[PDB]
């Protein structure tokens, strides 16, 4: 085994102890909570032959005070590792209700407040031990990066370092203050994801809205369509032989699906807080799907700042989507207000343990207020539930109900092969919404090929394998960081550049510093730079 780091930071025993032990003392000062932890657990005093079969690496205050007085701690992380070992043993062996388990959780909250500022004055990120949430006995550990100058190990998520963005490796912020050099800018930002008129309309509408409240904690919101492609939904086998072969419905229906995300600036970095896939059935689509939009999936992570504006901003995006597609020529929109089953995440891979999953009544009230806001603001003319809408229009055939990919109704009808259906319809009236917005539809936006966002499964899968959780602010920041690198570097679109004036292909060009995407053939009112 070969090794080397010449200007590494090494701590002499007295330095660590003088810094670290004021934290070990705050644990001892907890009475009675520290008392079962001041000496090694003795199973023969306590009556637990169990213990050493269950706890393989015992640890306690006295042992830590010994190592800290002997100098057995080379780096500060070895000290912190040993206290969390102490806490983790107790949390493990004892049941979550026991006294000692609660003693431990008091000691741990005390350690957490004490160790963070200390480790940061010693030049580290924090003094926590982090593990990722459980997957399908052991848990996977958060990752570390070493500063190429210090050698001091840091949490990659704490410092938000990624070699793809900064390929010359991780250099700590303090070593950069002596370095003279600041960190170089992350060019893989949300703002810098390719813009679109759909994306632009949504973010432009929300930011003036956030402005009208003018809360000081709020940051900028970026809305980006990150995928678009042309698909078809195949009629399932039962309804197929009963209606397509007869020629009453088309065998497949074309639609354009789009995946879009919103990001907020929080602590000067991008945080993804909202995501949605939609299906858009244009004006050349045969009945019953002609000129319809459907919200396939809507997902969210509650870290928008401030909390008191979070939902209002979700409504603004949704309300904004309807205004946009109405303008392009769509006539009706549809929402299936269904809360996720089990602990299944629609779009984001690990929601906060304490983000409430709403009751369907809550979910339906939510949409109810959402649509009402749009009617009032003169964007929606009206909206009804499927029954008041379906037979107010007097549908009597199953083929007159819109037929959308992955929607409930194609499979209620598909099982109904052997077998009443109007009764199946009446049971769930409230969860299924029909939204009334009111010359071909022309999407002015180009297609974005992005397999990662081609439907909701690809991003869920990649985030589970790579542990991009959205379970905390710090993890969402990291997951967003990497999500954005994936969109920037592994999308599947290649870019041809054309001069906005001469329709010609350009390589060398003058690009406008102000305009959305403006280039001129070398052969204009704005300052231009050569690219
Ligand atoms: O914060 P919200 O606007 O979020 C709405 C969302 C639909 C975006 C959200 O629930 C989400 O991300 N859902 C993902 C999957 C899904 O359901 N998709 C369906 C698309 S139609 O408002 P909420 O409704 O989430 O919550 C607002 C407050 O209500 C509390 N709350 C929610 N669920 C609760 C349950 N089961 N029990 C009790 N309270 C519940 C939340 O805590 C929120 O209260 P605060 O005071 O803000 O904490
Ligand atoms: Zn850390
Ligand atoms: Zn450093
Ligand atoms: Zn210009
Ligand atoms: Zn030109």
């Amino acid at each position: 085994m070969g090794s080397s780091q010449p200007r590494k930071k090494i701590f002499k025993p007295e330095e660590l102890r003088q810094a670290l032990m004021p934290t070990l003392e705050a644990l001892y000062r907890q009475d009675p909570e520290s008392l079962p932890f001041r000496q090694p657990v003795d199973p023969q005093l306590l009556g637990i032959p169990d213990y050493f079969d269950i706890v393989k690496n015992p640890m306690d205050l006295s042992t830590i005070k010994r190592k800290l007085d002997t100098g057995q701690y080379q780096e500060p992380w070895q000290y912190v590792d040993d206290v969390w070992l102490m806490f983790n043993n107790a949390w493990l062996y004892n049941r979550k209700t026991s006294r000692v388990y609660k003693f431990c959780s008091k000691l741990a909250e005390v350690f957490e407040q004490e160790i963070d500022p200390v480790m940061q004055s010693l030049g580290y990120c924090c003094g926590r031990k982090y593990e990722f949430s459980p997957q399908t006995d052991t848990l996977d550990p958060e990752p570390f990066v070493d500063c190429k100058e210090c050698g001091r190990k840091m949490h990659q998520i704490c410092v938000l370092h990624y070699d793809i963005i900064w390929p010359s490796g991780f250099v700590c912020d303090n070593c950069l203050k002596k370095t003279g050099r600041p960190r170089k800018e992350n060019k893989f930002s949300a703002k810098r994801l390719q813009t679109t008129r759909l994306g632009n309309h949504l973010e432009d509408r929300v930011n003036k809205f956030l402005r009208r409240q003018n809360h000081p904690e709020a940051g900028e919101v970026f809305v980006r369509v990150v995928a678009s492609s042309d698909k078809t939904v195949e009629v399932k086998p039962g309804m197929k032989s009963r209606f397509v072969d007869s020629g009453e419905m088309s065998e497949s229906f074309p639609y354009r699906t789009k995946a879009l995300f919103a990001f907020e600036e929080i602590d000067g970095v991008d945080v993804c807080f909202f995501g949605m896939h939609v299906q858009e059935y244009g004006s050349d689509c045969p009945p019953p799907n002609t000129r319809r939009v459907y919200i396939s999936y809507l997902d969210s992570i509650h870290f928008f700042r401030p909390r008191c504006l979070r939902t209002a901003v979700y409504h603004e995006i949704l309300i904004g989507y309807l205004e946009y597609v109405k303008k392009l020529g769509y006539v009706t929109g549809h929402i299936w207000a269904c809360p996720p089953s089990e602990g299944d995440d629609y779009i984001f891979h690990c929601h906060p343990p304490d983000q409430k999953i709403p009751k369907p009544k809550r979910l339906q009230e939510w949409c109810k207020k959402m649509l009402d806001k749009a009617f009032a603001e003169r964007i929606i003319n009206d909206y009804k539930d499927i029954f008041k809408q379906a037979n107010e229009d007097r549908l009597t055939s199953a083929k007159e109900l819109p037929y959308f990919e992955g929607d409930f109704w194609p499979n209620v009808l598909e099982e109904s092969i052997k077998e009443k259906l109007y009764a199946t319809m009446e049971k769930h009236k409230e969860v299924f919404f029909v939204i009334h917005l009111h010359p071909p539809i022309v999407d002015p936006d180009p297609l974005l090929s992005c397999d990662l966002m081609d439907g909701r499964d690809a991003f869920l899968t990649l985030a589970r394998d790579k542990h991009w959780e959205f379970s905390s602010l710090r993890r969402s920041k990291w997951s967003t960081l990497c999500m954005l690198v994936e969109l920037h570097t592994q999308g599947q679109d290649r870019f041809v550049y054309t001069c906005n004036e001469c329709k010609h292909h350009v390589e060398t060009r003058w690009h406008c510093t102000v305009c959305e995407d403006y280039d001129l053939c070398i052969n204009h009112t704005h300052k231009m730079v050569k690219w």
